[PDB]
């Protein structure tokens, strides 16, 4: 499912973009997208509770100028179907920093050169309760 | 400008709350709901001291890229330099507007929308969150 889009976000490095959404009792997987616009993403963070063939595994790439880059997984799963569960995300030059519920921090690698984060796009099985800047 | 967030879904009856910063010089400032950017169910036009008035909120629609018919509101909860919570629902006939300390206004629905997906601000405002309720 295609859900919230937003753009002119102007998100700059050492800034918080934090996320909360409800993830559906019979989730599958659930998409954030961060980047400049759809062709050019410095995070695409996908939980996949069943998806892909994955199991409760968190799958993160980037998108440059269309060409999506090498995959890399995470390896903790600190979300549950039918319940709340928020994500902050913040940046620098060198790695994105994903903060998760229930302590869990990582980093991935930046690969794009953006000055600012201005998209950011939700789809799958994650209802955006709020969103702040 | 400032953000703009599409596929935002929200339904009659839903809350939309909007939470920002306005400027300490501000002017004027502008939140747009709607379809998208050319059908505006809501425009929602604080003005400090623009476009010939002072402390008076103008509301217009727009209708595929029309202009409708400016109201202007009879209250005025804002200040330069300031948070300032919005807080918007909808029905079949009006869109119920409700500002700071305690007022609000309705507007009607003039599109006979029965869904939002479209929002941006513009102006002397921050978007620093956005919540559905
Ligand atoms: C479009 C879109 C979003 O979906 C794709 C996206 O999530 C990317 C992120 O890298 O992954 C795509 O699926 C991959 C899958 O993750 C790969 N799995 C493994 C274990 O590496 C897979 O690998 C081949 C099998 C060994 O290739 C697919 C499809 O590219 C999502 O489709
Ligand atoms: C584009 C854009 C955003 O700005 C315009 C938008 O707010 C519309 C909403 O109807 O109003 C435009 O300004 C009007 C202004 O409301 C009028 N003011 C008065 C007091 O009638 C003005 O009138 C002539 C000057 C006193 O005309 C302007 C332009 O139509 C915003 O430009």
């Amino acid at each position: 499912a295609c859900g919230l889009v937003a753009s002119n976000l102007n998100l700059k490095p050492g800034e918080c973009l934090r996320v909360r959404g409800e993830v559906a009792p019979d989730a599958k997987s659930f998409v954030l997208n961060l980047g400049k616009d759809s062709n050019n993403l410095c995070l695409h963070f996908n939980p996949r509770f069943n998806a892909h063939g994955d199991a409760n595994t968190i799958v993160c790439n980037s998108k440059d100028g269309g060409a999506w880059g090498t995959e890399q997984r995470e390896a903790v799963f600190p979300f549950q179907p039918g319940s709340v569960a928020e994500v902050c995300i913040t940046f620098d030059q060198a790695n994105l920093t994903v903060k998760l519920p229930d302590g869990y921090e990582f980093k991935f690698p930046n690969r794009l050169n953006l000055e600012a984060i201005n998209y950011m796009a939700a789809d799958g099985d994650f209802k955006i309760k709020c969103v702040a800047f």
